[PDB]
Order: C-alpha cells, then sequence, then structure tokens
C-alpha cells in the first residue's frame, strides 16, 4: 500500500510496497494495481521486468523496476505493486545472487542476472506462438540480449485481466463420476486432430479437439486423459534425426516449462496472434464441452522433474529463482536424477509442496478439471534436500560461507532433508501426498499414480494412498494380459484370473515378497484398504507398442528415432502371429484380427478401470516403433481416414464392447468379487486349468438377479469344445465370439445388425447352447449371456 | 371260318352269334364287322357260356343273357371263342364255366370248376362291381338257386366291353419319358392316401383325378418318379369286419391282393364313383400318366404277380380258379395250394399260359397307359418252377373223362410235384423263362424293372436276382438296415457297411465272393452276382410297411394294438431308437435329437449312390403313432397330411426339398459305375484316417466333381461332439451348406423363399475363420455337407 520509491512511467504509476500473498501476479482488490509476488530465499536482488510483445521478440526489456530489499520483501517472498499498469505488458524477473561456478563456497547457488526468469505461478506464458516455430535469430549471449538460443527464446508471463469479464461456464461443474464407472481414453491434444483427414478448422488445437469430441461420446468413453497440457518446449532438443530427413520434437510434452500455464502452442488463438491469455479460455472451452458430453478430463502431470535439465540445461525459471529450494541436490550442488531426465524436483520441501498443491487446486478451481495422473509418482514420496538459510555478516553486510556450503549433512557428509532423513529416502508418510490426498479443494478430484521412478523404486500396490484416494497404473495387468493372450507357458492363467478380478493379488495383498524393501517397510501400512477400482488396467499406452503392433511384431523397430539410438522397451511380451510386420499370409491376418479383439476383451471384461490408448480402438500402427516420443507425424496422429474405413469391423467391436461393459454393473465394482460372484471353469464346468501349460481361462459372473455372463479365452493353438455350466431353467446365448467374421463377432443391435439378425444368429446355435456345448477356435474369446430357457427356439425361424 | 354263324340265336341286344377267333385273348372289336370277339383260355372246362349283364341285373345278381359256346365250333384247342355282332354297349360280360370239381370227384385233384359262378375274363379291360370305395355290395339272398355272387363283400363282378371304334384317348403326343435310372428320385405313393385327407382340398379326394390336382407338389418337391401302390383292381372289403376293440373297420387298404390285372382299380376313379361307364377309369388313369409326364414325373406301377385275391380253397372263386385252377395256380398233386406268398396261393408264374398272361399284362400297361416302370412284389416267386399236369384224356367212344394216375399230376417217383421238365415245383431257377421274357421283350426294352428280391418262405436273392445284363434294379433291404443302425449309433461293422451303402452297395452288386451258407448265391444266383452298377440298388430307409421316418426316431418297438391282433403282427426288428423316450414327449433334448436324426437319415438316403426311394409322408415327418404295419386302416394313418405339411414346424420339409434338388444337381451322386479311390476318399476326425472299428461313430468322405471341386460329407453318430479337421485342397476352401446341428433355415444354406442370396453369403462368411483353418465343429448325432470353393482371403473382412 505504501509507495516503495520507484518512479512512475508511461505504463504505470508509482510503485507500492505490495503484499507477499498471494504468490504470483494478482489484482489488488483495494487499488486495482497488479500485485507481483515471487519466492526466493537465495536472491540478493530482484527486478521486475516488463515487455511489450515486440520488445520480447527482439530479446529486449521495456521496463525494469528494482525491488527494494527492505520494503519490497517480507521474509523469502519479494513483492511490489504497480498501479494503473498497461495490462497488455508481459512480465518476468531478473534475479541477482551468488553462483557456485563463480564462488565454490556456495554449491547449489545458480543465479544469473543475464537471465530473466519466469514466474512459476504465471497464468499464461508467451514466447513462440506457433507449434514448431523457431525463435528469433538473435546474438544470444551478448550484452543486454535476453534469451538462451533460438529453441529457447525469452518467455514472459501474462498479467491478470484487469478490464473485461471472466469465462462463462454456464453452470459447468466437474462431473464427479464414480471411479469404477470410468472408461478412460488416453489422448494427445495435437495428435487427436493434427492429421489432414481430421477435417477440423484448427488442426491439433484445443479448439480442434472440441470439434471431434462427439466421436468419443459415440465410442462410449466417459473420461479423457490428456497428455501433458502444461506449457512445454517441443523444440527442446530440436535437431535433424541422424540418418533421416525428419526433425526431433519433444512431442508428448513430459518436460514442463511452466505448471500454471496451458500449452500455448496447442491454442488455435495464440497461433493466430491473440493475447497469451487466450489459451486459458480455449482450454476452459474444451473442458466445458467434454462435460457437456458426460466426459471427465484427467490431466497427465509431471512434478517429478522440469525442462531445465541438469546444469547443462537452460535457466528458464526455478534454477535462477532458488535452485537450492526447487531441486533435489547433493552437497556439491549435483542434481539427483531419479527422474532419469537430468533433474529431480524437490517435491517434499515445504515451498515446493505448496507450489504443487497450489498448482493442482488452480487447475481444479480455474479449469474445472476432474483428475490428475502423476507421472513417476514415486519421486513425490522421496525425502528432499535441505540447506541452512544464508548467513550474513552484520559488520560487513556481506555473505558468510558455511561448512559444507550449508548443506545439512550426516556425519559422513550425506545430504539430508533437515529432519534426519537422508535425501531420496522413500517416505511412508510423504507430506505432499498427504496434502494432495486430504486438501478439501481436491477432495472429489481423482488421483492416479504411476507408482515407480527411473531408479528402480517401485511402489505398485502400496503407493501411499491415504484411505483409498489413489488408483495406480497397473503394469502387472499389462504384462499378464499380453503373456496369457499370446499363449505362453508359466503362471499366466492364474495371474490372468486375478487380473479379471481387479488384481486383488496386488491391491488387497498383505503378504509382500521377502526381498521387496518398500512393501516390507514404508509401504506396509498401504497394502490394503482398497478395492478393484484402484487398478487402472491397460494393455497399451502412448509409450510402448500399440495394440495392432503388439500383435504384428516380436521386436521393436525404432530406426526412425535415429541411427545409434538405444530407445524403447526391450521386453515387449508381444507376438507377431506368424510373420514380422505387414503380410499377405492369410492365416496371419486372420489371427491378428482375432488377437486384437482378444486383448481388448481382456481389458474391458476385467474389474478395475480400463484405459484405452488413442488409436487402439481402430488398430492404429506405428510400424513397430515402440517409442514415438520425438515424431510430429502420422505415427502419433489419430487417423480419421483409417477409422472411417474399418476394414474388418474392429472399431465396431471395440465400440460395442465399451457400451456393453458400461451397461454391466458386475464389471464396475468397489469391492473384490468373492466365490459367489465369480466361478472358474475349463473345458469342463468348475474344472479350471491353473497349470504352467494352461491355455484356457473361463468364468461365470452373476448379475445379482439370477442372470449373468459366461466368458472364456482360449489361447491355445488348438480348437476346443467347452462344456458350459448348466443353470437351472436357463440357456447361454451368444454375444461375443472373436472366431466370427464381423459383424457377427458382436451380436448387438446397431446400424448393421437388426433385432431380427441378432435373434436369428442366437437361434442358429440353439442346438449347441441347449446341449451346453460351445466350440471355440484357437486364440479366441467368447462372451455368452444367460437367458430364460425357451424350448421353441429350436423350431423354424 | 370266323364269320360263319355258330348256331346261337339273335336276341334283342345282339345278332346271331358267329364262330369267332382264338386270338387275341379277351374281348376285342373285329375291325370290319365291328362285332365283339370274345376269347378266353381254359384247358380243363367242359362247357363255357358267355354271360351278359346290365348293371341293374348285375347288382341284382342276375344274368341278362347267356350264350352257350359250342365245344366243336366256338373253341380252338384250349381257347374258347365267340363273336357277337350289334352288341349293345350297356352290357358287361363274364363266363359261366362248367367242369369237374375235386370235392365232388376225388379222382381230379386241382379241378375247381363251379357252374354257380360267373367268372371274370383275366384280360378284362375294366371291371365293374361296387363303384364306391368302401360301399358294401347289395343285400341279396346269396347262395340260393339263381343268384350270382358270393356275399355282400364279394358281389357279382363283370367286365366292360372294349371301347367303340373311332373313340381313343388323346395323349397329345405323350410318350414314356425314358429317364436314365441313375437320375431317378422315387416317391412311393398310394393313390387314395395321397388326397383322402380333408386338408387335400381337391375336387375328387382319393382318386386318380384327385392325385392330378396335387402333382405340382411333387414336381416342386423335386421328385421325378412316382411309384404307385397296386393300381390294379382289388377288393378293399375282402376281410371287412370290426377290429377287436375299435370304432374302426378292417380294410385291405394297400391293395396287395389283385382281382384283375388288366383293369384299373375302379374305386380309385372319380368317374366310376360318379356313375360313368366302367371304362371311365381307363381314361382317368391315362390322364394321370399324361399329367405326371408333363411334369417330368415317371410312373412306376407296383405289381403283385406272386399271388391273387382268390386265396386258398377257402377263398372266393372270382376268376382263375373257376377258369383253369391247375394252370393258373401252383398246386401239389392232391390239389393243395403252395403258399410261398404267405397269402393262401401262389401264381403258377412260369407255366406257359401264365407267362403269356403276365407278359401281355405288362405290355398292356406300357402300350395302353404309357407306364414307365414296374416294381415286382415278392419277385422271387417269379423265379420258381411251376406245377405241371398231363392233359386231360377222354374216352373216345364213351365220351367220359378218364381218371389218371396221381390225378394226372406229373410227379417224381417219390410223389413230389414237378414242372413237367424234371424240375421239382417251387425250385428257384437261375434262368426262369418268365423273367427272361420280361427282360428281353422289345415292347418292354425301355421299361424299368425293379425286384423285391425275396418271398415269404425265406428265399432271398438280393444282389443276385436274375437280371439279364443289368435289366433289373432291386429293393436294397440291406441299405435300410445298415443306415438305420449306423445313424442311431450302434457297435458292429456298421461304419464300414454304411460306407459301402454310400457307394451304392458294391459289396452286394459288384462283388462275387458269396456267403458260405447262402444257397441261392452259391448256385442259381451265381451267374447274376456281378455285371451291375450302383443304379441296380434302390435305396430306402422306409416304405409303406414298417415304421415311418419320424416313428423310427420316436419308438424302440412297434405299437400295433389298433390292428386287433394284439401286437403280434408287424416287423419284430426295426433297428430304431426313440432318442431317449417312447412316443411323444415334452423332453426338449429328445425333440432336438429327433429333428436331427430325421435329417441325418434323409441325408444318408439322398447323399448315396444308387436310386433313392422316399415313402409318402416321410418328407414332412408323418407319424402312425408307432404302428409299423398300417395295412388295414382307411384313415389319416395312411393319408398324406397336407395340414401338417403346410405347417412344417421345424423346417424339415424345406430341408428334404432342398436336398433332393441338390442331389439332382450333383452328377457325382448319379452313377452307372462304382466310385473308385479317385472319385471318393474316406476320412475321420483327421483327413484320410477313417474309423472302421466296431466302436466307430463317424463316416466322412470327399467326392470329386471332376471339375476341380467337390463335396465334404460327414456323419457323426456319436453322443459326443467332435472337431473335424478337413482335408486341404490347395487354392480352395470348404464352404458350409448342410449342417443338421443348425436350426432351420440354417440347416440348409441354399437360396429360396426363406434365404436370400445375401443371407447365404453372410452365413458362409460367418464361419470363414473356422473353414479357413480347415476345422469344423459337429454336434453329436449330426451331419454336414461342405462344398469346395476357390480361396478368397477377403472373406474375413467385414460382411458388407
Amino acid at each position: 500500500c505504501e509507495p516503495s520509491g520507484q518512479p512512475a512511467s508511461t505504463a504505470y504509476g508509482p510503485a507500492l510496497t505490495g503484499r507477499p500473498a498471494p504468490l504470483g501476479a494478482s489484482i489488488d482488490a483495494d487499488t486495482g494495481a497488479i500485485n507481483f509476488s515471487v519466492f526466493s530465499s537465495s536472491a540478493e536482488s530482484v527486478s521486475l521486468v516488463l515487455f511489450t510483445e515486440a520488445d520480447l521478440n527482439a530479446g529486449r526489456a521495456t521496463f525494469e523496476i528494482p525491488l527494494d530489499p527492505y520494503v519490497n520483501r517480507t521474509g523469502d517472498v519479494w513483492h511490489i505493486m504497480l498501479p494503473d499498469l498497461r495490462d497488455d505488458l508481459l512480465y518476468g524477473y531478473r534475479v541477482e545472487g551468488v553462483h557456485q561456478e563463480e564462488d565454490k563456497d556456495y554449491p547449489g547457488m545458480r543465479h544469473d542476472k543475464r537471465r530473466v526468469v519466469l514466474d512459476p505461478y504465471a497464468v499464461a506464458v508467451l514466447n513462440r506462438r506457433r507449434w514448431g516455430q523457431m525463435g528469433p535469430n538473435l546474438p544470444y549471449g551478448e550484452e543486454g540480449v535476453l534469451g538462451v538460443m533460438p529453441t529457447w527464446p525469452q518467455a514472459a508471463a501474462a498479467l491478470p485481466a484487469a478490464r473485461g469479464s471472466a469465462f462463462d461456464w454456464e453452470g459447468d461443474t466437474p462431473l464427479n463420476l464414480p471411479m469404477e464407472s470410468l472408461v478412460i481414453y488416453e489422448a494427445h491434444v495435437r495428435g487427436f486432430t493434427a492429421h489432414a483427414s481430421s477435417g477440423v478448422a484448427a488442426p491439433g488445437t484445443y479448439a480442434g479437439m472440441v470439434e471431434r469430441l462427439d466421436y468419443l461420446k459415440s465410442l462410449g468413453v466417459n473420461a479423457i486423459e490428456l497428455l501433458p497440457v502444461f506449457e512445454f518446449n517441443e523444440l527442446e532438443y530440436y535437431s535433424q534425426i541422424p540418418g533421416s530427413d525428419q526433425y526431433r520434437f519433444n512431442f508428448w510434452g513430459y518436460s514442463t516449462v511452466n505448471y500454471f500455464s496451458p500449452m500455448g502452442r496447442f491454442s488455435a488463438a495464440v497461433g493466430q496472434g491473440a493475447p497469451a491469455r487466450a489459451s486459458c479460455d480455449e482450454f476452459k472451452q474444451l473442458v466445458k464441452e467434454c462435460h457437456r458430453r458426460g466426459i471427465e478430463v484427467i490431466l497427465d502431470v509431471v512434478f517429478n522433474h522440469t525442462a531445465e535439465g541438469n546444469e547443462r540445461g537452460p535457466t528458464i525459471s526455478f534454477r535462477g529463482l532458488d535452485n537450492r529450494v526447487y531441486y533435489m541436490l547433493a552437497p556439491g550442488g549435483e542434481y539427483y536424477n531419479y527422474s532419469g531426465c537430468g533433474n529431480t524436483l524437490n517435491c517434499n520441501q515445504p515451498v515446493v509442496r505448496q507450489f504443487i498443491l497450489d498448482c493442482l487446486k488452480h487447475w481444479v478451481t480455474e479449469y474445472h478439471v476432474d483428475g490428475f495422473r502423476f507421472d513417476l509418482a514415486s519421486i513425490l514420496t522421496r525425502a528432499h534436500s535441505a540447506w541452512h538459510p544464508q548467513q550474513y555478516d552484520q559488520e560487513t553486510g556481506q555473505r558468510v560461507a558455511m561448512s559444507s556450503g550449508g548443506a545439512i549433512v550426516t556425519a559422513e557428509g550425506i545430504m539430508t532433508d533437515g529432519a534426519g532423513v537422508p535425501t531420496g529416502y522413500p517416505l511412508a508418510d510423504p507430506p505432499l501426498v498427504e496434502s494432495i490426498s486430504e486438501d478439501p479443494v481436491l477432495r472429489n478430484t481423482k488421483m492416479i499414480a504411476e507408482a515407480w521412478d527411473c531408479d528402480g523404486l517401485n511402489q505398485v500396490g502400496a503407493f501411499p494412498h491415504y484411505g483409498g484416494r489413489w488408483s495406480e497404473w497397473n503394469g502387472k495387468f499389462r504384462d499378464v494380459v499380453r503373456n496369457f493372450i499370446k499363449g505362453t507357458d508359466g503362471p499366466w492363467a492364474g495371474d490372468f484370473a486375478s487380473a479379471i478380478c481387479g488384481s486383488p493379488n496386488i491391491y488387497a495383498n498383505n503378504t509382500p515378497h521377502e526381498t521387496d524393501w518398500w512393501a516390507n517397510n514404508g509401504g506396509r501400512q498401504w497394502k490394503g484398504g482398497r478395492g478393484p477400482h484402484a487398478s487402472i488396467n491397460f494393455v497399451a499406452a502412448h509409450d510402448g507398442f500399440t495394440l495392432a503392433d503388439m500383435v504384428a511384431y516380436n521386436n521393436k523397430h525404432n530406426e526412425a528415432n535415429g541411427e545409434n539410438n538405444r530407445d524403447g522397451e526391450q521386453h515387449n511380451n508381444s507376438w507377431n502371429c506368424g510373420e514380422e510386420g505387414p503380410t499377405t499370409k492369410w492365416e496371419v491376418n486372420r489371427l491378428r484380427q482375432r488377437q486384437m479383439r482378444n486383448l481388448t476383451g481382456a481389458l474391458l471384461l476385467s474389474c478395475g478401470v480400463p484405459m484405452i490408448n488413442m488409436g487402439d480402438e481402430y488398430g492404429h500402427s506405428k510400424n513397430g516403433n515402440n517409442n514415438t516420443y520425438c515424431h510430429d507425424s502420422e505415427l502419433n496422429y489419430l487417423r480419421w481416414d483409417q477409422l472411417a474405413e474399418d476394414p474388418h469391423g474392429f472399431n465396431r467391436f471395440v465400440r460395442l464392447l465399451i457400451h456393453f461393459r458400461r451397461a454391466t454393473p458386475a464389471l464396475q465394482r468397489t469391492t473384490f468379487v468373492n466365490d459367489k460372484d465369480i466361478q472358474w471353469h475349463g473345458e469342463l464346468p468348475n474344472t479350471p486349468d491353473w497349470t504352467d501349460t494352461s491355455r484356457l481361462v473361463a468364468f461365470t459372473l452373476h448379475d445379482g438377479k439370477g442372470g449373468g455372463l459366461y466368458v472364456a479365452f482360449n489361447t491355445s493353438h488348438l480348437p476346443k469344445l467347452l462344456q458350459l455350466p448348466k443353470w437351472g431353467g436357463r440357456v447361454w446365448q451368444p454375444l461375443v465370439d472373436t472366431s466370427k467374421v464381423a459383424p457377427y463377432d458382436f451380436l448387438a443391435v446397431d446400424g448393421v445388425l437388426s433385432a431380427e439378425d441378432v435373434a436369428a444368429a442366437r437361434r442358429q446355435m440353439a442346438m449347441w447352447t441347449a446341449d451346453h456345448t460351445y466350440p471355440v477356435l484357437p486364440w479366441s474369446c467368447i462372451v455368452l449371456q444367460s437367458a430364460p430357457e425357451d424350448p421353441a427356439a429350436t423350431s423354424m425361424i
């Protein structure tokens, strides 16, 4: 409120002291001034820097306002208020302080007054407006020139909208659909409509996606999991791929530049010159429209590492604000690398915890988002690295060097979190995860863990989940289903039956392996208290093989990632069904058509929550590449042409199976099935094969009202005759048979089958079903429905 | 000279009688004069009178006129004859024959002349007596002086005069069709049964003309030959009486008891029932043949030359007994009737006059009625040597007949009767001159002959009936037995035997390693053992006698109580299985199994080489409630049920119809030579691995079409289902057609009023992953027929 001394300019009035809360740029409700607030415990000086867009493009600042360190600062939070500020300016911060390479008494200090760094709380960011657009060709690294390189030009943050109104939600609320009801579709914003066949107005944008959303409503999906939509740099490592005319993009976006700003290069409007805040409203429009169609939005989020990399990466934000607070560091200043990406965010140090939590609440409150999937979630359980606060000489006024550079170490010099835990140690009770799990703003927000990291920490089945608040990507489900369905000796039959049940062997298991450290110690308290809906089941996802390719290649084919690449999963549990890649051998193609459906049957006929990889609903292929992370091409694009074509009726199959699952409450459970819910069979009723050599799993599943389903997967290379369990006064009726050419693979009424067609196809087999016999082809899958016995069935149609 | 008056005066109805002529036998129009010549054989008669009737007189048991023939003028040798000019056309005729009777003089055994009777000319062109089916004859004081006729069920009969000159039937260019035997599919039908039911909806139910109105059904069914049960005049009231414990009366319904061989059964004629002259039955029958021929349907007459309606000595004297008993019937030296027929008498088939009679009869039906074939009831009797007597000798002065040693019976030294040429009477001849004549007569050379090659005294000649160079086909009783057993699932040689049956029974008609103890096959039969194709085999699973097709899958044993004889009558061993319960049931699994078994039996019948015969009603599931011998019932038991047919509740009639047409479109099944290892190949659950063991429950085969294609057929008769591995023919795929596991209409995937071409294509693509794998699942007690098509990989893409 008081003036802090800095003079007015053409763009704003005399600066005021301002307030530390809220962090970020906000409008003062009293004066209308923009209050600016940014944390840094390590900075000696801080300047607010403002840009016109032209100045920003040119690598030049328009205005600089030095903050008074006595008046424009409260504790570790710097703050200043600028009244009557031109609201089309953009902002950042020049932060001066020590640097370890210029004084080694200060490991972990990495200030650079030549940089202008981004407000971590930036509501929208501008740097480059169009996807793939290179930044300007400035003489970077010279006096007064802002930005790092053409791939990393100067970014700036948008100001709060002073005049004008907010977005009209029209009563929109997050849907709060019960977790167990979900069918999740993993999609990429750009890849969903970037392909020419998409036919939309703004290909590859938030606005483009809205235009094709009816597809996903028609497909029967009720949740979309978006790949990272937080601002990232797709030109991060832009270079020509060695031995190829293609260029290397960071396509997927698992390398976040700013966590509060939506990705501008997914915004049609920003691409066309709109103000940077336009992307905010384009994303709000998208969520609104997903909700109109009964589709939840789950954001994939990456709080385990940032785009700044290690010391050889760019100073964009955290590193130049306060490197010691934001990143996991050893006492020399080296970056712990549990993320496998160069740095590891300091998740559980207090300011960082608050940042992440504020970020999640921001996306829920401002964008009405329904859930978060946390990439490499194990990192969020690890103890942070602490440093003592900087000492200053009262006489000299000067900074005072400390023992071990002020790293809080053990007697053996090992980094510690300040409270006795060695840095990196996985916590039974991580404060961040507890905060996420218990914050009231997030209480109806779904939380999904990918419960491992890149240093071999694996917490699946015992992520700290605070009373059922977290589901987990179930990678065991993926490997089990792939092994069993291709036909593989081992324990895969038993393991598969368990997967059908929602993997209670993983989520309700209270007898950990003797060698599993986590499950025996920190994870033990978390080994129960969850039902099947904690298992996010998937057969494929953005990384790894597609469904089609899983059934077409024994080995990966990542040549397009560049000569001398060592990219992608080695152990794929795949089978090419006879020949590597495309082939005219008919028995191969017959088998692939079947195994696509068998794998999908497994996914959507299991308790827990199925996730579908974009494109696997129509047999999308990446030509055997199991790691398309760098390709801005058809390999990562939804192929609207191939979808229309549906040559062997697979998209119809998937679509109908989705809808059939949604309509079957016995598959959508919050408690595990018991011996009265499900019974196991073989070729004979109640005689399951659990042996190493098993090639058959089959089960009945009751609907609670006397009806129910019979399901069987024959993974044998031989055909089988099944004896069906006899239910008094009832017969089994055909629905799914993967041995049948489409549309008779799925006998449901639709635009292709009439109610007559279906009844006729049921009556055809009436002699087989009445006998309680059903013939099944090798590598095939059956679903039957129990119906009231009607002896007139076997008379004339 | 034939025209010189023989002495007998004119009457109000004819001119003075003339000498006449011995040939032709019967009553014929002299061309020039226009007078009626009468000629009848009798070697043993002392006196003959032509007797003439008005129908009123006939019905009142009285002659209208009588002309005694002069023995020295109106006779040449053993043929009595006389000619009547200006004969009135309302008159019918018979013969009063006088001579000796063994009851009155024991010196003349075999003689049974009775002058109280007026007998029927065996060559009668039409017969009149009772004009309505089941109408009892008039109440007359029978047995009393003056009155003709035996009893109300055997009233006086009489023969119609020949048709007047210049009035012949208009065939409109009709000829016998002369279809190749191997192309036939035969339908065994009863004229009255065909339309007697209320549901027939025809103008004249139970008649030749009634049958014409429904011929279309047969053409549409896909049949090209109808085999009519005995169409020659018989008496349906011959043993008329109430059946012990019923409201129904005993009839001779089927008609295997012939009264006159030259005359159509009058009570099958709508016209006779409506009061037309007796010859009306002739034109009505001709019309029927013409109508059959128009539709490409051949006509085959069941004929019963092994015995007659006159029975033994206790039977009625209607014709042959009263004319020349020693000639016409097979007799022992004491006058006893040989009974190889099991019916009281046995016709003396091979004696010369009788051979002439039988030949003349066959040519009559062929020439005058354009008939295409004959099926000989108990045909073995036609191979048997006859009874011979020396000619009667008379005292040249006295005149009196003279008694002879043994009654004039030509006997061995031990007293056994003989045929005159050293063969003992009854001996089955290798070369019976009757059969030789039937086989070689040029008028009959395009006429099909079919033998029921057994009789009722244990003689069996199947595989070796004297066939004169393949001129005869045979009812293959073995086919029936083998098929029945195999299909119901039965341990033994049945799989192997069933495979032989499929091939048209070469193990019977082609081979010649006769069975150790079979006397016929080792002797008279031996020259007949080979030289025939599969077309010699008439295959059947059922016939008018025995169970219907539906009753075979619903009954372990016969239920003939309603025949009055307390279930003693009928076949003892039917090789039937009730599919889990005796009679009508509510048990779904039993009813499922019958629907299949009915089709599997029919498939066996129509997917085998040889000539298949279908029994009327079996094409829709006709039942006689477990009665395997409905010989005596004039009721719905023996009537084509048009109401049940129209209903077709599990689509069985569609199945049978489509399979007949399919067979007929499949030249590989219609052969005059036997298949070899190139024409057919045998399989099991694995290709080329058939099961011929005692416990086998699977016969499967491929049949080439000689155009690169062909068929896969398989019969699983096991109680378990099976997965068949089909043989791989390079560049080709097996396509489904017939699968009795499938509920109709998917039991037969051919286009028709129910399945469109789209539906058929769709149903085939459905199975395309299975057939491409050369894997086919089959239900227990099921049958499939697959067709080889060229490989198309597009089949496993989306249907439409």
